[PDB]
């Protein structure tokens, strides 16, 4: 059975209890925490690859006020479908079992200036999602994960100063 796990779970809920936020850049800034997930019940010989993107959580924005999120007005139209390709892809289920995969390197922007970075909407919250593209697939299999605990608000600044402390102390 293919089972894809959230690695430091724990780390991520402590950011999620505060709400938790991503700062978006011109030139893109990586994550903290970093996306990583464990994986079992891949065919070991078969040869995946690993997509992230974001999902937009909700039909409004939110607004940082008086030390609590709260809704913020309507949304921007929809950032466009952003996809980054696991810089392991294509590799063997055997690799992407092996040892966790980690998406280190992906940057969070909120401007198209290219380099495989992904646009996101500042004030609008979202979902990381992983896709398993299996290779040479006349069907084009694919499984998609969601992982809640890592929901986020896009921010060019963070608004909650216990968020800013969190990233100190963790990072
Ligand atoms: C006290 C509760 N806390 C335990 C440690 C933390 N884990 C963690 C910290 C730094 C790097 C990697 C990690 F997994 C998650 C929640």
């Amino acid at each position: 059975e293919l089972r894809v796990g959230l690695e430091e779970s724990e780390l991520w809920l402590r950011f999620k209890e505060l709400t938790n936020e991503m700062i978006v850049t011109k030139n893109g800034r990586r994550m903290f925490p970093v996306l990583k997930v464990n994986v079992s019940g891949l065919d070991p010989n078969a040869m995946y690859s690993f997509l992230l993107d974001f999902v937009a959580a909700d039909n409004h924005r939110w607004k940082y006020v008086n030390g609590e999120w709260v809704p913020g007005g309507k949304p921007e139209p929809q950032a466009p479908s952003c996809v980054y390709i696991h810089p392991d892809s294509p590799n063997f289920g055997a690799h992407w079992m092996k040892a966790p995969v980690s998406f280190s390197k992906v940057k969070l922007t909120n401007k198209l200036n290219g380099g495989g970075q992904i646009m996101l909407n500042s004030l609008h919250k979202y979902e990381p999602r992983i896709h398993i593209v299996r290779v040479g697939d006349p069907q084009r299999m694919i499984t998609s994960h969601c992982f809640p605990e890592t929901q986020f608000i896009a921010v060019t600044a963070y608004q909650n100063e216990e968020i800013t402390a969190l990233k100190i102390k963790y990072n």
